[PDB]
């Protein structure tokens, strides 16, 4: 890299700040005349005549202006002279503009027209405007001007339904008032703070137009912030490639074109410059400089000059005087009034208009305080911001209405309000500047503004500007006000802070990045056009025209500064930057680097509040504050009144600052001017600086100093010491009241126990007694509850339940309340864990559960402490000791099985050549894991456990066991179970083409349906299944032989046993252990797993011996892993995500710049977005297509088969993505391209980490939480899901290593740092899912009594772990006795619950038996509570409406997710469905399924994920409906039962109860029905009996339409029924009555049931039913499948005597309207 040079930075800089002039000479216009007065020199320049109207230079009227821009212009008939040249520029082009004009010329309306244009392209046809589509930024230099603008602009655009809102000050992470607004108005340094925050593209993404008002501020010491701002923005336009319009508004000053360059303005098309001949009113300006320095006489001289100047106006004229003190307005107004009453008493009577009128108006307003009463009767008045109230806005009135004759006012009036005067006289021009620590000349920006108020636009002809100042070196002002003071760049002054900001953002990563950034600065353009002025020689410039040396030297110098102060780690060699937490905080809280060093140096855990106050005063933003003599006395008084001792700071500036702050909190009235100005300064800085110290110390875990610092933050905010009364924080509560309660030695906590009457009776003030009670209960108060379960001997899982215990009030609490959860050691010295909890208003009084892990150490202490502290409220916290007194730590886990460094095992150890073949073509030798394992699995016929990290090759370890089975047995059968369906389908693909193609042995994959699955188990050598599918088969293992005689049983990913749905896995694996040892032909168990801590427990459970148990440590992983965990201390997920964007790219380029990359993101929407970001970042880096490793031409043939539109675009750029909205085809395509090498990067959603057969070199996990709409919260990725993600970063054949970067919220970092490197512990949750499996065992009669239930548990993993980690399973005791006790108390509850729910019967306490409800739940695999609710909610008159409600309330649909902002989506659907729901809470999955079910019936296409959810719903719908039939028929109800069967078919075909049966046929629309309704065809029976020529002539056909419908009626069941009553003649009461039903189809043709709008491929089902229609009674029932010919018998019992009238029913569960009816009689 290039050599660098350390720079004398202080030399290169412009020391004079805004006052600096590289102006040299100064030419005056034609009026030159100088009128000396010995004591002071006078200089005049005359008003300018107005330039001539050019050829076709007319003034455009609003009439001609576009009809949509008319609004916001009532109050205007025509356009200004300036505004005419710019109408095309502003409203007809999107070109960047730079406008220069006299202040007052009307540049603002030009900015307004530009706004209108951006609004112009959001007109939305009928709907008036697209308010939520865009945003405009208006950057103004003064807070007073901003509020002025929000006012004016707010009126204009109110007719557009558009909102413009203020946003400047101390707004840290602003509220949703910025998300609602469309025009943001603010100051530079505000906007800078916002766009530094890392999460910024949420405020700025929508921003289409930003406006820089008074951009000459560039010249000021605030100048850099503008440069920083614009450089930052411009660079972003390049990155996102989203065009943003820049508009500059400046005053007529030199260098304007350099500024236009800076703004990327086209000199030909966007530069508009208007010299001072374009003023609103022509200006007669007068400048006077006091020659002599007699300072007392100075005021006397100065006040004499104002005197005579005012006199030359009197009766008809109006004067404005500007001075520079809140109190100087009063002095001056009275000083002149007395002056002109003792110096020849020149008439104030000469002032009051007429001879004595309007004097009564000025007297009728005289009843107002603040020395205004004294001036108003006369001709004088005053205006200042400082504490002036409504009077301020009334002096404004009378001046504007021309009653007030002489107004002297502070500068803020020039910005705050548009009231101009005929003549303006600026007095003195000196200002006390706190940060400079002295008196200096005021800003060039301020002078211009106020002196631009000379002459009222509609009532004046000439304006008179008088400028009184020092003669000494202030011809500078002539330069300013006559187009001659040049605009320079002040960047060097603020370089290292400005650099640091970008570094923290990720915008610059190295000196090179930096040096490029500098090129965006106005600094760069000036150094070019004026190199000598900036210390560059003419010779350097010609040799280095792009200033590559200087910009690197500049950067290098500032880099060393940030390094010295530890804001940034920088090495001179590579030139790379690393960001530190110190520099991160620095940038975020806007504090200079030198301060951060001081804090880093002085802070320490044991800091006292005394030393704390000391430290704050060493802040470098105070480095200029001195202690003046004229204020030493008053400081001494303050020091004696303030509470915190100030050591030996004595009369140093440190002491001054320290007590100034204390005085502020004590609310001490101050007296000394300047001393007040100083106080204001350190107080506004005090929030940030403290909050910064808080974060520094929070992060280091310093418990005590964290508490001190947060409290100090709150004292400054709430202006009260910590000892005072919490009630003071209520600002609407009489301050004498609070003083009364304070002086009582009374503890605040005791106020909660008193009522309004007792309160007053103790304050001795019975009036306020009731309103205090109101406030006490408004005060934030939380209850904390804790639950503990130890994980290892080093970490415990803590479940904190916070519960709000107060009344909410949006005018007191706002929309939320922030807290900090702090968990600390016994000594309360260390913060062990911490996180930020946010109580949103909507969910106040709602339960909040917070989970997290904490470290524990060898000899445990009694307790830890959880403290929950308000972020804003003083004396507002809640503490909770977490006792360890009864804590039993789990047993020490055994070491990992050692990795023997055996020499690698070649494929030749496998003998069989048909075997070796499917391996030899792949890899040369076996990894150290497979070699070590081999011997035991391929040679032995016994049980074995393998525990290695994912990516280690355990799959083929399992395959070893399978080869042996095929070797040892001809048609042997092995069962293989993976916990995930997407994994099941992955192995089946691998194994089918491995075992049925290569080895010619049938390989099968189980499905939902029982009958067809039974068949597959039969013909299969290799069986593949998820645990749930295998459970419903093996549940009846007695009745099924094929389950019993299986040779081999492989369990993969057995660590998932500790996850959700872990129970079912554990139950089946135990069922195999039970069976195997119960038939004496031992089944071989082979279990594969991630590295376990407690593998001994698993092996002993599954029959493995220690030796044949292979649990390796994660470091054993064949491809070594490089893990990096990157925390983000950002709580708001959307923000966290957005600020992870740049770090994702930067990670690719660092860790895997060439090799492939997978990025996981939490959602489908994120998947598309992150991809697009990577592209745009890439193209901005000038790379464009560095992730495409083929040519675009090569891809076209594949991308032709894509319809997504956008991954077509992204893949073309080398980046793909994956979610579940993509077609299975679209997925396969993308994966293929990735494995091939064509694309380097795919972004996949978290859900697809299980369904991906793709490996990268680098895996990036972007955030680790997903939103769960049910509990309105974000929840963590299961560790299982993350272990998997990381496994994707291994490619054994191509990389020397795998790399993983996890990006997570900071509160999560420490958790990942343990459970990724170390082995994993696992527990059972069988006990929390114990009912359904017991209920099934009692049905199968494996559990015949209570003892058998205890015996059954002895085969489970649960049984092993209860002894090893008792507190996890809440075994309050320890071992041996408590164990038998707890087992028996567990079986007791479950049987009780099952008995109470009608599922089982308990007889003699010991014995159990299945009941009806229990039989139906075991059969259909339905949770027992579902059928409890089914039998509880189904009556005699339930119809298909109530049936849907009941079925959707199934416990099965509980797990249906509610995603972010679907509550708005579901709310819409509800007001669009046939059957309305009452009180339907839209975070309830049941409410969701209910609507999603109607939408499916109503053939509605909707959101992608909703159709995707509908699929998971329908997938369980059938078994649920069938269950309902069973219950209604078990209860003898006729009506509901039949309607329930209708539901079964109408679900399958997706149609309603009275929808035309014509909808069963493909391609038919709702209009095709009425062209058959009128025609005479309203049935499917009709279209089958009419000839073919007449059939296709009916409606519109195609060749492929005829093909689909033909095959439809080749499977539409043809029905005919014959029946006889056996012994029809001889039948009596109480005797059996047999009805023999004959069934046969004539189709002969059969096949898969066609129901296009149904995700499952289901089979035909039929119910034959007998009932009494008259009395609503179901008499007999039988379900079957046709098989072409069938004989169904079903008998019942006869009534007392006579003959009855019955009905015979024949219903389908699949097709609509095949149903037959028959009336018959017996006896
Ligand atoms: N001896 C070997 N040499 C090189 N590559 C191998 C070897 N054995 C397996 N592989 C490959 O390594 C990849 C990872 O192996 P595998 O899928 O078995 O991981 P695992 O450790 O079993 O965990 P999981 O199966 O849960 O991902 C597979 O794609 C496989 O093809
Ligand atoms: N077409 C117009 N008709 C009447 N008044 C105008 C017109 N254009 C601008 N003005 C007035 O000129 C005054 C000063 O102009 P402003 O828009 O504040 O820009 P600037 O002061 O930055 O030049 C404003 O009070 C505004 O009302
Ligand atoms: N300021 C801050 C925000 C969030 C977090 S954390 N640890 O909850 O993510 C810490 C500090
Ligand atoms: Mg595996």
């Amino acid at each position: 890299l290039a050599p660098r040079q350390v720079l004398d930075l202080e030399d290169l800089v412009f020391t004079q700040g805004s006052h600096f002039m590289a102006n040299k000479r100064c030419q005056l216009p034609d009026g030159s005349f100088r009128r000396q007065r010995k004591g002071y020199e006078e200089v005049h320049v005359p008003a300018l005549k107005p330039k001539p109207f050019g050829s076709e230079e007319q003034l455009l009227p609003v009439e001609k202006l576009p009809k949509y821009a008319q609004a916001g212009f009532e109050g205007f008939k025509t356009l200004n002279r300036i505004q005419s040249k710019l109408y095309r520029a502003a409203l007809e082009t999107d070109e960047n503009l730079l406008l220069c004009a006299p202040t007052g010329a009307g540049k603002t309306n030009v900015a307004l027209m530009c706004m209108l244009r951006e609004i112009g392209k959001h007109i939305n046809m009928d709907g008036t405007i697209n308010v939520d589509d865009f945003k405009i930024i208006y950057i103004a230099p003064m807070r007073s001007l901003v509020q002025e603008m929000v006012g004016s602009f707010g009126k204009r655009l109110a007719t557009y339904g558009i909102t413009v809102a203020e946003l400047t000050g101390d707004h840290q992470l602003c509220k949703e008032e910025i998300s609602a607004t469309q025009i943001i108005v603010c100051t530079p340094e505000k906007w800078d703070i916002i766009t530094r925050k890392g999460g910024e593209r949420t405020y700025t993404q929508l921003v289409r137009l930003i406006i820089l008002d008074e951009i000459h501020l560039l010249h000021d010491d605030r100048g850099p912030v503008l440069e920083a701002l614009v450089a930052r923005a411009i660079r972003n336009i390049e990155m996102t490639q989203e065009d943003v319009r820049l508009i500059g508004l400046s005053a007529t000053l030199p260098n304007y074109e350099d500024v236009a360059t800076f703004l990327r303005v086209d000199p030909a098309k966007g530069l508009f410059y208007f010299d001072n001949s374009f003023r609103p009113v022509p200006l007669e300006q007068t400048y006077v400089g006091i020659t002599e320095k007699k300072a007392i006489k100075r005021f006397q001289i100065m006040n004499e000059i104002v005197y005579e100047k005012i006199m030359e106006h009197a009766g008809k004229n109006q004067v404005l005087v500007f001075v520079h003190s809140r109190k100087e307005t009063g002095k001056t107004a009275r000083a002149i009034r007395d002056m002109c009453l003792e110096k020849d008493t020149l008439g104030l009577f000469l002032r009051e208009g007429s001879a004595s009128t309007e004097v009564l108006r000025t007297e009728a307003e005289q009843c107002k305080n603040l020395e205004l009463k004294d001036l108003l009767p006369y001709g004088f008045a005053i205006h200042h911001a400082g504490m002036t109230r409504v009077d301020r806005t009334l002096v404004e009135d009378l001046f504007a209405d021309k009653h007030i004759q002489v107004l002297v006012s502070t500068a803020t009036l020039a910005w705050g309000v548009n009231l101009p005067a005929h003549t303006v006289i600026i007095k003195g021009t000196q200002v006390y500047s706190p940060e400079k620590g002295r008196w200096t000349e005021l800003g060039a920006l301020d002078i211009l503004q106020m002196l631009g108020r000379a002459g009222r636009p509609q009532y004046d002809t000439k304006g008179e500007g008088i400028l009184i100042t020092s003669h000494g070196e202030l011809q500078y002002y002539l330069s300013l006000l006559n187009q001659q003071l040049p605009i320079e760049s002040q960047m060097v002054s603020k370089l290292p802070d400005m650099l640091n900001a970008e570094i923290v953002l990720g915008n610059v990563q190295n000196a090179k990045d930096a040096v490029n950034w500098l090129g965006y600065a106005y600094l760069y353009i000036r150094m070019l056009r004026s190199p000598t002025l900036y210390g560059i020689s003419h010779d350097d410039l010609k040799g280095d025209p792009l200033l590559d040396q200087r910009r690197l030297d500049l950067v290098h110098t500032a880099a060393l500064m940030l390094d010295k102060n530890n804001l940034v780690k920088y090495d001179k060699k590579t030139g790379n930057f690393q960001v530190t937490e110190l520099g991160r905080i620095a940038s975020h809280y806007y504090i200079t680097n030198d301060t951060v060093q001081t804090y880093n140096q002085l802070l320490k855990p044991t800091l006292s509040e005394i030393e704390l106050f000391r430290v704050f005063s060493l802040s470098s933003e105070f480095k200029n504050i001195t202690v003046r003599e004229e204020e030493k006395l008053e400081l001494q008084k303050l020091l004696e009144r303030v509470p915190i001792p100030v050591k030996e700071s004595i009369e140093e500036p440190s002491a001054k600052i320290n007590v100034l702050l204390q005085a502020f909190i004590s609310q001490l009235k101050l007296e000394g001017f300047a001393l007040m100005a100083d106080m204001v300064y350190v107080t506004q800085l005090a929030g940030r600086l403290m909050r910064a110290i808080f974060e520094i110390v929070l992060n280091r875990g310093w418990a005590q100093l964290t508490d001190k610092t947060l409290n100090l933050c709150k004292m400054i905010d709430k202006r009260m010491w910590q000892s005072m009364c919490p009630l003071r924080q209520f600002r609407k509560l009489p301050e004498e009241v609070v003083k009364k309660i304070e002086k009582k030695n009374f503890p605040f906590e005791r106020l909660y126990d008193l009522n309004h009457n007792e309160i007053g009776e103790l304050i001795r003030m019975p009036k306020m007694g009731k309103t205090i009670h109101k406030y006490v209960h408004l005060f934030p108060k939380l209850e904390l509850s804790v639950h503990l379960q130890p994980i290892t001997r080093s970490t415990l899982k803590v479940e904190l339940t916070i519960t709000p215990d107060f009344q909410w009030d949006e005018k007191v609490h706002g929309s939320s309340e922030a807290f900090w959860i702090l968990v600390e050691d016994v000594d309360s010295e260390v913060i062990l864990h911490h996180e930020y909890f946010l109580l949103k208003a909507k969910y106040a009084q709602d339960e909040h559960l917070i989970t997290f892990f904490v470290p524990v150490f060898e000899p445990l202490p009694p307790q830890y402490f959880i403290r929950v502290v308000s972020d804003r409220w003083l004396s507002c916290e809640t503490q909770l000791p977490v006792s360890f007194r009864h804590l039993i730590l789990p047993e020490k886990y055994p070491p990992p099985t050692e990795l023997l460094d055996l020499q690698p095992l070649p494929v030749s150890a496998l003998r069989n050549s048909a075997f070796e073949s499917l391996y030899q073509d792949k890899f040369p030798f076996f990894n150290p894991i497979q070699t070590q394992v081999f011997n035991t699995v391929y040679n032995s016929d016994d049980n074995v456990f393998v525990g290695a990290p994912t990516g280690s090759g355990k799959t083929i370890c399992a395959e070893f066991a399978i080869l042996r089975m095929l070797l040892q047995s001809s048609e042997g059968r092995c069962v293989y179970i993976t916990p995930m369906e997407a994994l099941a389908e992955q192995v089946y693909m691998d194994w089918y083409e491995k075992f049925q193609d290569r080895l010619n042995k049938k390989v099968v994959l189980l499905t939902g349906e029982t009958s067809t699955d039974l068949k597959l188990l039969g013909k299969g050598n290799i069986i593949i299944s998820t645990p749930e599918k295998w459970d419903i088969l093996s549940r009846r293992w007695k009745q099924r032989k094929n389950v019993q005689n299986i040779n081999l049983f492989v369990v993969d990913e057995v660590h998932l046993i500790g996850g959700e749905n872990g129970p079912v896995l554990e139950v089946i694996c135990s069922r195999m252990r039970y069976i195997s040892s119960q038939i004496e032909r031992p089944i071989r168990i082979v279990a594969l797993s991630s590295s376990l801590s407690n593998a001994k427990d698993v092996a002993h459970w599954l029959g493995c011996s220690a030796t044949s148990t292979f649990n390796f440590h994660p470091n054993v992983r064949p491809v070594p892993l490089e893990l990096h965990i990157q925390g983000f201390n950002i709580s708001h997920t959307q923000t966290r995500l957005l600020s992870m964007a740049k770090p994702v790219y930067h990670a690719i380029t660092k860790h895997s710049p060439k090799k492939p990359v997978i990025v996981f993101v939490p959602s489908r929407k994120q998947t598309r977005l992150t991809a697009i970001d990577i592209l745009t970042t890439c193209a901005a880096d000038i790379q464009r297509q560095r992730f495409l490793h083929c040519t675009e031409k090569d891809l076209i043939p594949y991308l032709e088969k894509l319809s997504d539109s956008t991954l077509k675009e992204t893949l073309l750029n080398g980046v793909g993505y994956l979610h579940e909205g993509l077609s299975p085809m679209e997925r396969r395509l993308v994966e293929q391209l990735f494995s091939s090498g064509a694309i380097q990067v795919v972004v996949a959603s978290r859900s697809l980490c299980w369904g991906m057969n793709v490996a990268a070199h680098l895996v990036i996990i972007m955030d680790t939480q997903y939103y769960n709409g049910k509990i309105h919260a974000y929840v963590d990725y299961p560790i299982y899901d993350v272990l998997q993600m990381v496994g994707h970063a291994n490619r054994p054949l191509q990389d020397d290593e795998g790399r993983c970067v996890i990006m997570c919220q900071g509160s999560k970092k420490d958790f990942f740092k343990k459970f990724l490197y170390e082995p994993l512990p696992v527990e059972s949750h069988l006990d929390h899912c114990m009912h359904d499996h017991f209920n099934a065992e009692i049905v199968t009669k494996t559990i015949e009594n209570k003892q058998d239930a205890v015996d059954y548990l002895t085969w489970t993993f649960l049984y092993r772990r209860m002894t090893q980690n008792p507190n996890y399973y809440n075994l309050q005791g320890i071992s041996h006795r408590h164990l038998s006790d707890h087992l028996s108390e567990l079986v007791e509850q479950t049987l009780s619950d099952l008995e109470q729910s009608k599922c089982i019967s308990i007889e003699d306490e010991m014995d159990v038996a299945p009941l009806n409800l229990g039989m139906i739940a075991a059969y259909y695999y339905i949770n027992y509570t579902t059928i409890e609710l089914f039998s509880m909610s189904l009556n005699a008159k339930t119809k298909v409406r109530g049936l849907i409600e009941i079925i959707s309330n199934a416990a099965e649909y509980e797990n249906i997710p509610i995603r972010h902002h679907e509550d708005n989506l579901l709310r819409q659907l509800a007001q669009k469905v046939p059957h309305k729901l009452n009180n339907p809470k839209f975070n309830d999955p049941h409410v969701k399924t209910n609507l999603l079910l109607q939408a499916h019936l109503s053939r509605m296409q909707l959101s992608a994920e909703l159709q995707s959810d509908t699929e998971e719903i329908l997938s369980k719908a059938i078994r649920l409906i069938q269950a309902c039939v069973d219950v209604l028929s078990s209860n003898g109800w006729l009506s509901p039962a039949l309607a329930a069967m209708e539901l079964a078919q109408m679900v399958t075909q997706a149609m309603w109860s009275k929808d035309s049966y014509l909808k069963q046929l493909p391609h038919f629309t709702s209009e095709h029905i009425k062209r058959c309704t009128d025609k005479g065809v309203e049935s499917v029976f009709d279209i089958m009996e009419m000839e073919d020529e007449e059939r296709n002539a009916l409606l519109q056909l195609t060749d492929s339409q005829i093909a689909d419908v033909a095959r439809f009626c080749n499977r539409y069941p043809n029905i005919e029924l014959s029946y006889e009553v056996v012994d029809k003649d001889s039948i009596r009461s109480g005797g059996p009555v047999v009805v023999l039903v004959q069934l046969e189809r004539e189709e002969e043709v059969t096949g898969p049931v066609i129901a296009p709008l149904f995700p499952q491929k289901r089979e035909e089902g039929w119910w034959v039913v007998i009932g009494d229609a008259k009395s609503n009674s179901l008499i007999s029932i039988k379900r079957l499948t046709l098989q072409q010919k069938a004989k169904v018998k079903l008998d019942f019992v006869a009534p007392a005597t006579g003959a009855h009238n019955y009905t015979l029913y024949f219903m389908s569960d699949a097709y609509m309207g095949c149903d037959q009816e028959y009336k018959f009689s017996v006896d």
